[PDB]
């Protein structure tokens, strides 16, 4: 089985992203927790997660389907320690609220150098980051997604998400998500079912598929190798349709989240729908 839906609105409150993902017959969501933006958002309150939780059964969405993303302000890599050391509250926050709202996974991009420190140094900084995250919780997974490279940003390379799970002590608690736009920008092509198969076989021999616990699937206004990070909505873009009825049409995309981050939320119905009849 495919879990298939786009990171919806948590707008007038965290259940109305579960209201959201079934108006559109989404049978997977990811959404925001809190604001992006304060190292310190108010608790959660046992209203809210009860309304939460009360819309995810409601509409069948259990902790397997949903994949929430962290804040983009949190930098696990940071190079500056005081700095490094808010995010990792801000993380550790993150993924207490996911305890308190029964969710399993957290998906977050790795972390950026800042040209201040080395790429192994931040990897091996983002990788300590987790380990404290997971020290202090328990039941949910990091999941880490990859990224275009962008400026300092790292986990462009699917070698960076392998680093980072090589310093994690509890392997039972990290994983990856795949954001077909970001591979795409990094360098990774997916234009053609032959391609998607020799981005998928490296990333099989660079990380392997039991650590793949979601996908965003975005099509790119970025071009190839760009490291530029542009989504596009499903065909529009550089990647073409051929990679996401090749995505759902294989079997080792099931049981996970996979979640559009496509830029006209007018479409997502469509796009779910397009996606289902592709299996
Ligand atoms: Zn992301
Ligand atoms: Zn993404
Ligand atoms: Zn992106």
């Amino acid at each position: 089985m495919k879990y298939i839906g786009a990171h919806v609105s948590a707008a007038g409150g965290l259940a109305n992203a579960a209201i959201r993902a079934a108006e559109i017959d989404a049978t997977a969501f990811a959404l925001f927790t809190k604001n992006q933006r304060q190292w310190r958002a108010a608790p959660l309150t046992t209203q809210t997660i009860d309304e939460f939780k009360a819309a995810c059964e409601k509409y069948h969405y259990t902790s397997a389907q949903i994949l929430p993303h962290d804040s983009y302000l949190i930098n696990l890599g940071h190079p500056v320690t005081e700095a490094l050391e808010k995010s990792r509250d801000a993380f550790i926050d993150e993924m207490q609220r996911c305890e308190q709202l029964g969710l399993s996974l957290l998906n977050f991009h790795p972390g950026s150098h800042l040209m201040q420190i080395s790429e192994e140094d931040c990897l091996a900084r983002i990788a300590e980051s987790i380990n404290i995250a997971l020290d202090k919780t328990q039941g949910v997974t990091a999941v880490i997604e990859n990224t275009a490279g962008q400026g300092s940003n790292l986990g462009f390379k699917f070698e960076h998400l392998a680093a980072i799970i090589d310093g994690v002590e509890d392997k039972s608690r990290v994983g990856v998500c795949i954001d077909t736009c970001h591979a795409f920008a990094a360098g990774y092509d997916l234009r053609t079912p032959a391609e998607c198969e020799k981005t998928f076989a490296d990333f099989a021999r660079t990380v392997g598929f039991k650590y793949l616990r979601g996908m965003h699937l975005n099509d790119a206004k970025s071009t190839f190798g760009s490291r530029v990070d542009r989504h596009h909505s499903l065909g529009e873009g550089n990647i073409g349709h051929d990679a996401f009825r090749w995505i759902m049409q294989d079997d080792r995309f099931d049981g996970i989240p996979l979640i559009l981050q496509t830029i006209n939320p007018d479409i997502w119905a469509e796009e779910i729908a397009w996606l289902k009849a592709q299996q």
